[PDB]
């Protein structure tokens, strides 16, 4: 055996799983508001049942908190609430982590056992571009050393310790840099989804993933992800890169052919080695691995056996 | 705040717990004849309720397996049984890991929910002495690189995969080495306790602790453990013996603790700190 239960997409459809808390047409169409990539068949057939499987784990942890509190006679030392349930979402630049995380957020928010579902990306913990510069790490942006790991650990520890106030910095995805002074405040959510390139990375002592209750790694063939990466880079020329304030503004005027060259070379020298060296080795650590085919649909699900 | 709920022994004792936690003959099956190893007061005040606390987690996991299998419609690829619940037990040489593990093994096996509880020490995954010699590692016996980590991972993976047969080699403390040809077979127990110097240590990808459901670190002041190690060494075999015990502690076991074992303490679900007389004076449990 392996430590995973495995389904391909045909097997998954053949489970004929039931939606209890089922969405209407208008609620599903509402989800097209989450991002350009949203496919309602992926949502309904894959993500809805995944959300229910995760919900079972969250509810189980809430009930175990209550059973343990009552066993102990609810001492003053013991918190009154279960701490937040934290879900990591890992995977390559451009594999679809953020869309997946946003779908899970919107679906998990639908249960009254846990209506407060916050989503924090670890991009917020990247050093600013000027600070990467001063640290000699611009060429390694997205590698584990390009993050303030101390800050990231402090933030997740605060949340997992049950604090009522924890603050994270914020990255501008349009300017490709940290927003000075900006913060996202998290206040003992029911679930925290933590998304980013370093979330399952291991470390010599406590690592951030020691605070997770569940993690998902979004997977695909390296060459398919390269394609999605080049496509996204070309698409940014007239959107994100168009703003003269963007750190990537210099890219806005590249021709299609020049943009493919620039994107493939960023992939070749930064994102691909980061994936091979740092991200792909963490794939077996995740509770759930979802593989996407070339067309972005999930073709394989591997769930750790309970 | 703290990621732990913390009790000293007084506060732990003051807890008004929800079950009787009776110490009766029946409750001590599998624990007849507690050595100089542990006092029945410790068993009653500390281990009975720890066993019930862990039982809650095991039963919650079993029920989650059943809810998930019912949601999935019990397909062919889903196992028919929850996989074994794995508990790691970490801490210095001579801190009391093996006693703690054996006590929990017997107490946990009393529940009808999970009557089959195995105990495997990772000492059985040390390279044999002849191999440690080829690697120049005798003086680092018990350090991370003195174990066959690939074999240890294959074994724990096979157990957590729901296998009906996983074999571990066996170490002899009497003969100071792996026993050639001996094996310990583990056959899908409800609970596997995995005790050893290295069980919470980290590595670059999937690590053994990734497959744990719960873990304990047995802690004490380093000067107290040194006295326990010297006393055990003497009892195992005079001022000659004290010289030899102290050489091994200073050269091998103490540096291993400082460099490799103590840094893993914060990774454990539950830390139990022992005072100089071996009684637990502090328990630190991860908030649920």
């Amino acid at each position: 055996p392996s430590p995973y239960v495995e389904f391909d997409r045909r097997q998954w459809r053949a489970l004929r799983m039931s939606t209890p808390l089922a969405l209407t047409e208008e609620e599903l169409v509402g989800l097209r508001g989450l991002g350009e990539q949203i496919d309602l068949l992926e949502v309904e057939e894959v993500y809805l049942p995944l959300a229910r499987l995760i919900h079972l784990q969250v509810a189980a942890r809430q009930r175990l908190f209550a059973a343990t509190a009552e066993f102990l006679g609810e001492p003053q030392q013991n918190p009154d609430r279960p701490v937040p349930f934290i879900i990591g979402v890992a995977g390559s630049v451009a594999v679809g982590k953020s869309t997946t995380a946003r779908v899970l957020q919107a679906l998990l928010a639908r249960w009254d056992h846990h209506p407060r579902v916050d989503l924090v990306t670890t991009d917020g913990f990247l050093y600013p571009n000027a600070e990467l510069q001063r640290r000699n790490l611009m060429h390694r942006k997205g590698f584990p050393e390009s993050y303030n790991r101390r800050a990231l650990m402090r933030f997740v520890t605060s949340v997992k310790s049950g604090s009522d106030y924890a603050c994270a910095p914020v990255y501008s995805h349009l300017h490709y840099d940290i927003i000075p002074g900006a913060e996202q405040v998290v206040r003992h959510p029911d679930i925290l989804i933590l998304e980013g390139l370093n979330v399952l990375q291991t470390g010599p002592t406590l690592m951030v993933s020691d605070l997770f209750d569940f993690s998902l790694y979004v997977d695909a063939r390296i060459e398919d992800i390269e394609q999605w990466y080049v496509s996204r880079f070309l698409a940014m020329r007239t959107t994100a890169f168009a703003d003269p304030e963007s750190h990537a503004h210099h890219y806005a005027a590249f021709s299609d052919s020049q943009a493919v060259v620039a994107a493939r070379e960023i992939w070749r020298t930064i994102n691909r080695p980061n994936l091979v060296e740092n991200i792909l080795p963490t794939r077996p650590r995740a509770t759930l691995v979802l593989r996407k085919d070339a067309d972005h649909s999930i073709n394989r699900l591997r769930l750790r056996k309970l």
